[PDB]
């Protein structure tokens, strides 16, 4: 059984570690040779938050976007967004951007959403200082996290934070909507 079932969407360039978060974080297992992502696929857990079981159904795509635009679709019904660039490609973090104009164009406006700075096991190749990605994420309103998929480093942790804002948003609307019956 669950208490919630909340779908969240894995955006973000290809290659930036988006099938390995999920794979990590639904099955602990990572692939230094993953492909780029086939169509849709999505993978659950459940984890507590307050107590409660809440069922993540994370959703996963390829980033490229030139021949294949993601439409409302997949983002549909999303009430979270893992926002993903590689620490280490600059461009993919330049790219945010314009994924945050995708959640724009395509998910709920209030979807919740969380900046994640994946492949943090790479900090000698880092091209995106975390103080920055921070300031980016507070400006526009994004939770912020850095994780290695590939050394498990807050890969729990992203997810657990998404799911507890997500968790924390829906469970009072929940409480106002029950007083909207009553
Ligand atoms: N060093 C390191 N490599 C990682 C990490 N996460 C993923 N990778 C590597 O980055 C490459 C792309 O990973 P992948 O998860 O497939 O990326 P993706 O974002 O799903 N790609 P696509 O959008 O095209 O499906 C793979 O070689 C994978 O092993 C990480 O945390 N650290
Ligand atoms: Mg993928
Ligand atoms: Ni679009
Ligand atoms: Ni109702």
């Amino acid at each position: 059984m669950y208490d919630y079932l909340f779908k969240v969407v894995l955006i973000g360039d290809s290659g930036v570690g988006k099938s390995n978060l999920l794979s990590r974080f639904t099955r602990n297992e990572f692939n230094l040779e993953s492909k780029s992502t086939i169509g849709v696929e999505f993978a659950t857990r459940s984890i507590q938050v307050d107590g409660k079981t809440i069922k993540a159904q994370i959703w996963d795509t390829a980033g490229q976007e030139r021949y294949r635009r993601i439409t409302s679709a997949y983002y549909r019904g999303a009430v979270g967004a893992l926002l993903v660039y590689d620490i280490a490609k600059h461009l993919t973090y330049e790219n945010v951007e314009r994924w945050l104009k995708e959640l724009r164009d395509h998910a709920d406006s209030n979807i919740v959403i969380m900046l994640v700075g994946n492949k943090s096991d790479l900090r000698h190749l880092r091209a995106v200082p975390t103080d920055e990605a921070r300031a980016f994420a507070e400006k526009n309103n994004l939770s912020f996290i850095e994780t290695s998929a590939l050394d498990s480093t807050n890969v729990e942790e992203a997810f657990k934070n998404i799911l507890t804002e997500i968790y924390r948003i829906v469970s009072q609307k929940q409480i106002a909507d029950r007083a909207a019956h009553d």
